[PDB]
């Protein structure tokens, strides 16, 4: 059989998610506690959320001038980027208060993740950035490619076992990227999740976005912008032939 490196997803559990939350960042902390960053001018926020209920336990509303983007948690601090700017915000997770700001050298601010030592960033280009959390200088730039094509639109990120997984904006795909060298290690296809919500009558929903990993219990959670549900998912390696050019069409929008 092929080393397909393409996965489909099974829903293990469904949980409520705020259908007014324009998800741009998603983090799993501990004890069924999530952190989330939302966008939209006048609606951007960082939130502590209970997994089981989707209840917002604590919220920090941003100034109306910002469009909140990616979010990650590193050593008790939540780091957040914002659309079109090089500024980012740091919140203490104990209080959800803004303790510090920073500036990074990306070309935009879309996604953040961490391996527990440094920050990874995306900005909608095909570059996955390594960012030093002390100096906020770039450590390295990985140019992510698939079959020679640039993988642009890298969006919400999550570090999982040596990989950085990235939503690709406006697709139902997640790229699995090597944190070591930027290699495209695999593609996850999730179109069944949005389709299921549309079929349940939730017609006003926006795109798949937001990935969070619970390392302790080995749970993967995903949601989407304005989605009324957040899903716990299990990956399954494909056991069928992927048509020529399928990933290029559906995940790279070529
Ligand atoms: C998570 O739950 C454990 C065990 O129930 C508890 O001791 C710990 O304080 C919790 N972690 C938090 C709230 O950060
Ligand atoms: C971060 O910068 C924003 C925008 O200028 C400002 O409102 C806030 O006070 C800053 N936070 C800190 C901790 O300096
Ligand atoms: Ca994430």
């Amino acid at each position: 059989r092929p080393s397909s490196r393409v996965y489909i997803v099974e829903v293990l559990n469904e949980f409520p998610h705020d259908p007014y939350a324009f998800t741009q960042g998603l983090v799993y902390a501990e004890n069924d506690t999530l952190f989330e960053s939302t966008g939209l001018y006048g609606r951007s926020s960082v939130r502590q959320v209970a997994l089981q209920t989707g209840k917002v336990e604590n919220i920090h509303k941003m100034d109306d001038s910002y469009f909140g983007e990616g979010l990650t948690l590193l050593n008790e601090k939540l780091y957040q980027v914002v659309w079109l700017k090089n500024i980012g915000f740091i919140y203490d997770r104990r209080t959800l208060s803004n303790i510090k700001n920073f500036t990074h050298q990306m070309k935009d601010g879309w996604g953040l993740a961490t391996d527990g030592k440094i920050l990874y960033g995306s900005d909608g280009t095909s570059i996955l950035y390594e960012i030093d959390p002390h100096t906020f200088k770039l450590i390295k730039k990985h140019n992510v490619k698939y079959n020679g094509h640039r993988v642009i639109r890298l969006n919400e990120l999550e570090y999982i076992n040596g990989e950085v997984w990235a939503n690709i904006w406006q697709t139902d795909c997640i790229a699995r990227i090597s944190a070591k060298d930027g290699t495209l290690l695999g593609w996850i296809l999730l179109p069944n999740l949005r389709k299921k919500l549309i079929d349940e009558g939730f017609r006003d929903i926006d795109v798949l976005n937001g990935i969070a990993w619970d390392q302790e219990n080995k749970r993967i959670f995903v949601t989407g912008k304005l989605w009324p549900k957040l899903f716990e998912i299990k990956l399954h390696l494909v056991r069928h032939r992927i048509p020529d050019g399928y990933i290029e069409r559906h995940c790279l929008n070529l």
